[PDB]
């Protein structure tokens, strides 16, 4: 594991924060996430900073080997299409929040790009401290900057009001699943 | 534009068709999609086989240069994660149906893979020929074969009964969208 980021950290900096609509108090931003905190791409050393401990609060992570993580990480990085983003408490050296933006390429809408928000979770001790809003507003604006024609996500009905804060609305389409 | 497929066509013969749950009458399969038809990966030469005319029946699919199409194709090919699959009517040399399987990589569920079914459309003159069922069944089984832990898709409630035929069920989760075009 090293400090190589999954994607160019500047992409987070250069998001047009003027387009944010979510309310912050105090007014944190991608460049100013809160003292002692950094908002950045996942890097391979994050395996040892409790990345999986955070993800484990959302759903099951099973047993993951360093080699398994490295291979997944390298594939994601190589694609250019995966924006796994974390908030790290630098004083503790621990990940405290994560969210992923995935870019999908299509042929419809003039060879469009489409965004998906995945795997959004704030560590329990850090909930209600604006990090979910920060992650969501930053990644949503990043997809618009990357020329996505739309961005989508799925959530339980109890979380709908949260995502509304970044301009998401409930689609008429149903989400259908088959589990193997 | 050439005949090179987006993915290994062998993968379509390796789908365990005995696991298909949808009812077909007449019996057709990935191997035998019907007389005059071939189910196969997209290739760049499909640009000139009416590929976009089919997509245009799904949603807006406007102006695209040959180089833009080839760039998207190569990018999709290079990832190994895109399975844009077509049915061609060989007598006419025209695409008559398309569906895409995308493989998404995760860190959850022990660094799992999950499938997405996207951009499913049969040309209206070929509907009721079981080509939509063929594509859905094949891609669903292919995702299983590729060790996805699940596969998902979104559709208007008006299409729910179609996807039920392949073992999909309506999830409790809401689908949410921010449209940057309107
Ligand atoms: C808790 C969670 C949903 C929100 O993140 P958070 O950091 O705790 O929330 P924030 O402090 O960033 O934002 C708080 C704001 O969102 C609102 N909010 C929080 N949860 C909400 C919900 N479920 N529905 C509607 N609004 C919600 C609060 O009222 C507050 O509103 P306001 O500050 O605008 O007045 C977070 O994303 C999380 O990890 N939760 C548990 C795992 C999870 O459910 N992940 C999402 C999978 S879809
Ligand atoms: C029309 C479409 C959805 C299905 O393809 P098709 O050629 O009509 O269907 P097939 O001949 O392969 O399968 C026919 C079966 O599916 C059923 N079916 C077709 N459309 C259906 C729908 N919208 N809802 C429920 N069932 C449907 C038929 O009743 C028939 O049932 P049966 O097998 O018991 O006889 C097709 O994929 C299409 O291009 N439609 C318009 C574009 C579109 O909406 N794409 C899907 C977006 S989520
Ligand atoms: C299974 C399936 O085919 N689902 C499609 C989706 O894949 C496609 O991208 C979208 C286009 O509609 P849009 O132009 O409004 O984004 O329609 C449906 O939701």
């Amino acid at each position: 594991p090293d400090e190589t980021p999954m994607f160019d950290p500047s992409l987070l900096k250069e998001v047009d924060w003027s387009q944010n609509t979510a309310t912050f108090s105090p007014a944190i931003s991608p460049t100013h996430p809160g003292e002692g905190l950094v908002l950045r791409p996942l890097c391979t050393a994050d395996l040892n900073r409790g990345f999986f401990k955070v993800l484990g609060q959302l759903t099951e992570t099973g047993v993951v080997s360093p080699e398994q993580f490295m291979k997944s990480f390298e594939h994601m990085k190589k694609s250019g299409d995966y924006y796994v983003t974390v908030v790290e408490d630098v004083t503790l050296g621990q990940i405290v929040a994560t969210a992923t933006l995935i870019i999908e390429h299509k042929f419809i809408h003039s060879c469009a790009k489409r965004g998906r928000v995945e795997d959004v979770v704030v560590s329990d001790e850090c909930r209600g401290k604006q990090l979910g809003k920060l992650l969501l507003s930053t990644l949503t604006l990043l997809s618009k900057k990357l020329n996505c024609y739309k961005i989508t996500l799925e959530c339980l009905p109890q979380n709908v009001g949260f995502y509304k804060k970044f301009g998401y609305t409930v689609s008429e389409e149903n989400y259908m699943c088959r589990r193997f």
